[PDB]
């Protein structure tokens, strides 16, 4: 008788971006002024998630651990798992099964950057849906590269296709997914696609066929940035730099997000600022203590 | 017995950006794939404003007229005035006095670019306030360069200062202003500041002292882009290019905004596409006829 | 004596609406009008007498920008190209300007940068007979005049926008000609696309073994201004060089002064109007600083 | 025989958190690890025997990346610098590697580009006595070793990060030395900031009239990797060159192959693992294409 956790998939991108990524995983590469993984981590945090599993290669887990620790500095609890071989995104749920337990979950890709107004509220809406799965659809130039969602005249999602040659719309599914307690069992019964991968689109189609997939539009006023190529990586750095140098505010500073969620107080933030007091990042953390930012 | 119009200030930026701007006004320079003036024009249009006065130098008015015409192609009515000498932003209301008549108004700077989610609704809120004046405050790195707003502990605006050496906050007033029928008379009684200029901050302080200035925060999730330097111009081009190449959607395409406001129909948009059918811009206009974009 | 021509004519509707109000070559690349860059190139090549060819609409604009040239030690003239009917029209339009002198054409939207560019130009300019062009390795040779070389490195063919390019070597927008070019241009027939082709002019020199094709090495930057994306990149490229160095690329006043076409007192007068911005400050600092 | 050293040591906490997980010199600049660029520079200078010096933590990472060098016709060795105690420590750490040979140090985060760079390096490398450095005009000379010249153009002083720089000419991160440098390094005292200064090594050669200071001209790009903004720019600069040209900057496999240190069949083996991305495709295309 019986009476939301986060996952960040930051494993191998294979040899796709070699030789740039020969010495280090993509998700530890900087995007402008901070490691890439700070952005998806900050995203889960904005969604109010505090218990988070980082999935990386066996080779780079210690590097993630060194950067991020156990989370206690930022009011989180961070755990780690390895993905020996990159057998697909849906594998996150088998690797993370004991971590998830009987809870709701959120999966984010470790190389996905988001930006925009009321992003907190867009994340809240998905996080509040305690049943079913929630994903986001975003208009892209190149829907071929993604899971593509087709809508009917009423705006209802009626199909999902993984990397179709002739996409039914320009609406790609973003690398951010919210799931109720059915996801582990759905993942467990997945059979490898032709490429040997356990596909997240198959997971989302399972929910769709059950009438339990909410697809919310992430509007054109949001930036969902591309890190798939060297070119798009560079554009992602330039995009963040322009916003931060314009505003005097950072995007996805995890210390700041914890501070504003009240997961850490002013004294704790002051201590985090000390080691970096001579660079712009530590000076930014110090300015958060006295400035009112709306 | 007696029983909202837009202005775009696109006059002289002086010799500040010479020699780049020796042959042509700044507001006709491209930002990535379209003239700069398309962005503030699109902004007024998003606010639902259809009667718009463009203020330029006598030298470049014909160039604006050639680019934009009388508005009829886009469901607008565009008129023109000249600013013989750049005697300040508040001069817009004396130059535009007969154009404004007895109506409410909106002033936008011809070199200001905005971007973000629910921008339409942020513009709507200001446009709906039929009394008083409405402005926007945005957090910037360099508030010294702008009109700066100071808030009290409750978030109420309590002072405005033009280019203070020691800014009371990092909140700059953006170059977008909504005004009731009192603005022309307020402008008329302005005395030149020490620099010989008729200051918009003095106009906004007049409303503030009357308790009729609404200052809404434009959040950090919006991009209010800088075009003040060659560097910031270049960053503005890069910023737009990244969004448009990512999305397959344009920012501030005026034809598109008219189409979506129902100011022009599909047949009219088809005709606008014809002359540019061989380039990306005309091909974009054609794709708007058949695609559903949420 | 070698005369210069800059062809800054119409690029059609390809970059519209960005270029609806104004010719591309009057638009800035970072901190200065695009035409400063090819103008600076002719000046570096030692050319002082220069004809600028533009659309009828925009010739007043180039004129008010650049003047008769005298304040920079140049002698500038202007002419119009009514319609975009081929780069070779420059020699028809420019026939009486050229007269019996040597000539050099540069395209108004072409940007160059690199070490010893002066000597690369100086060598081509010194060759008093035949014609000299430059071949540059590019990713997309179909867009250009493509030069094919034999195993010995000799140029053996030229094709204008081939469907199947023979190499990745594009001819750049910089051409030096002897006294034969006008007469060769006058006998050109329009191509199938309806243009008087510069590549037909160059093939005429090639058939007589009088086309010197120099490699512009990979250490030189020949930047692309043909698309919006490429305009932007060119701006970022110049900005990175100038902000790194504290030195400008293709500042005509500097080049005049370094060629000794204007003296210290004239450079000082030029600085006066712009004194309150970076460009005039730059010009002032060139008076007292030794730059190697 | 001239030996090479690359100093790819710790840059402290200056770029943290971006460099918290990994040394800057193992981070990409556009399409390849930053250290490919100074490695490619030594190889272009003709240097095959090369010592890479890094933090104790990251030496395994440079090792697994670069191997013993044999697949690129190089002979690579590795050594650690326990603490960031000055660039001159390279010659102490590298003393037994150098032995009685000539040497050249390049900083692991310095990027160069330009025409005839090979000959600029080749000339310095050929000078068998004394030391050769390069002076480059920059906007912010206070950040560097600043060289002052007399009216005749002779170097007369060197200052490390002067408060009031004497010129705008910075010494770049590329240094060639004769057999004297180790012994000069061994006698260095720590500076006031607590470091063994490369500028004190260079001043020692200067006092004996044995410092050749060559101008690296404004036609060369010496790119800045010291700030986040400057990392980004360097990436945009390399991307613009490579996408324009269809040719890569500082591809070590290409440089080996062009120096004839590996043959056509070895380059082909190298291409195999990367065949499905741009980098391996590039290597394959170098087999059949003549590039001048
Ligand atoms: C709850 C505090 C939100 C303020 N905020 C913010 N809106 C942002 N954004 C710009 S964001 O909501 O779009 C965002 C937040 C986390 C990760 C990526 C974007 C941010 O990066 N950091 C912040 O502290
Ligand atoms: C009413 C149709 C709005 C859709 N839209 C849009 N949201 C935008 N934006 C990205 S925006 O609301 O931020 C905007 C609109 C006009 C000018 C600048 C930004 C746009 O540029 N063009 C559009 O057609
Ligand atoms: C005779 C003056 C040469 C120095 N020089 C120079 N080399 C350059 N170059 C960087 S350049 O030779 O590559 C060049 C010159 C004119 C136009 C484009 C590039 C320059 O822009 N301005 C200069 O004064
Ligand atoms: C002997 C091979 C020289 C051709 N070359 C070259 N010039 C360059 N350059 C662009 S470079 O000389 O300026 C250079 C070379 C190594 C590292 C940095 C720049 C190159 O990157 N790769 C090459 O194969
Ligand atoms: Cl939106
Ligand atoms: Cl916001
Ligand atoms: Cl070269
Ligand atoms: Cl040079």
């Amino acid at each position: 008788h019986h009476h939301r956790k986060g996952i960040i998939l930051a494993g191998g991108s294979g040899t796709r971006l070699h030789p740039a990524t020969l010495a280090i995983s993509k998700q530890l590469l900087p995007v402008y002024d901070k490691p890439m993984i700070y952005y998806p981590l900050s995203t889960l945090m904005l969604a109010g998630i505090r218990e988070i599993l980082i999935i990386s290669t066996p080779q780079d887990t210690p590097r993630f651990q060194q950067l991020l620790g156990d989370g206690s500095n930022w009011g989180l609890d961070l755990q780690y798992a390895v993905q020996p071989s990159p057998d697909g995104l849906a594998q996150a749920f088998l690797i993370g099964e004991s971590f998830i337990g009987n809870d709701l979950s959120a999966l984010v890709l470790g190389d996905n950057l988001y930006y925009g107004h009321d992003f907190h509220e867009l994340l809240g809406s998905a996080s509040q849906r305690q049943t079913g799965a929630s994903v986001f659809a975003y208009h892209v130039l190149d829907p071929e590269r993604y899971g593509v969602v087709e809508f009917d005249q009423g705006g209802k999602a009626i199909s999902l296709e993984e990397k179709p040659l002739e996409p039914k719309s320009n609406y790609a599914v973003t690398g951010l997914y919210f799931y109720d307690q059915q996801v582990v069992d759905i993942a467990r019964d997945l059979k490898p696609s032709p490429r040997g991968e356990l596909e997240i689109t198959d997971v989302n189609r399972a929910y769709l066929e059950r009438g339990q997939l909410s697809v919310e539009i992430m509007g054109r006023g949001y930036a969902w940035l591309d890190t798939g190529t060297h070119d798009s990586l560079l554009e992602a750095g330039q995009f963040i730099a322009t916003l931060e140098n314009r505003q005097g505010l950072k995007v996805a500073c995890p210390e700041e997000i914890a501070y504003r969620q009240k997961w850490i107080d002013a004294a704790q933030l002051e201590k985090l600022a000390a080691p970096l007091a001579k660079n712009g990042y530590g000076q930014y953390l110090k300015r958060l203590l006295t400035e009112t930012v709306y």
